């Protein structure tokens, strides 16, 4: 069945400039500047768009070795991504997919607001417990605030 967690989280970058950036740049900027969170970003098949697959891996001493994702949908005009855990970590026996989508939203002071849906396809019924998905949201904050103080501290970065 389908577990739905939604959350939302704001950026003192805006809108377009962190989509560039934390999206459409993540492979490459996760490794760079969060070092102790993602250790490598592998393009597996594709090229950024529906269906690319990617082979996330973390770094030693961290829960899971890796997980492979799946681009499911990039909208450039909305600022929306779509993205799919379908490999590793904890997916197996009890947990099919992860299916998450990721929204970013213009403010008018300057900054954005990114809300955040991810959905847990199990098999059986096997509950996410608050911690399955309290790690989840820790760790796109940390992903968030490493891109976030890169982008200030580098202005000429994705404009
Ligand atoms: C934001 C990028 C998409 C851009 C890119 O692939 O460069 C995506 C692609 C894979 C994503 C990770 C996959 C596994 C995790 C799923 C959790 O529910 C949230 C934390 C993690 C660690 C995700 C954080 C973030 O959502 C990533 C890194
Ligand atoms: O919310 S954040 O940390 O900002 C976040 C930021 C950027 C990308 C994210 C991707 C997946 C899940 C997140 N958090 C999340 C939210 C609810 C449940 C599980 C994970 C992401
Ligand atoms: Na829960």
């Amino acid at each position: 069945g389908v577990f739905n967690y939604e959350t939302e989280t704001t950026s003192v970058i805006p809108a377009a400039r962190l989509f560039k950036a934390f999206i459409l740049d993540g492979d490459n900027l996760f490794p760079k500047v969060a070092p102790q969170a993602i250790s490598s970003v592998e393009n597996i098949e594709g090229n950024g768009g529906p269906g690319t697959i990617k082979k996330i891996s973390f770094p030693e001493g961290f829960p899971f070795k890796y997980v492979k994702d799946r681009v499911d949908e990039v909208d450039h005009t909305n600022f929306k991504y779509n993205y799919s855990v379908i490999e590793g970590g904890p997916i197996g026996d009890t947990l099919e997919k992860i299916s998450n989508e990721i929204k970013i939203v213009a403010t008018p002071d300057g900054g954005s607001i990114l809300k955040i849906s991810n959905k847990y396809h199990t098999k059986g019924d096997h509950e996410v417990k608050a911690e399955q998905v309290k790690a989840s949201k820790e760790m796109g904050e940390t992903l968030l605030r490493a891109v976030e103080s890169y982008l200030l501290a580098h202005s000429d970065a994705y404009n």
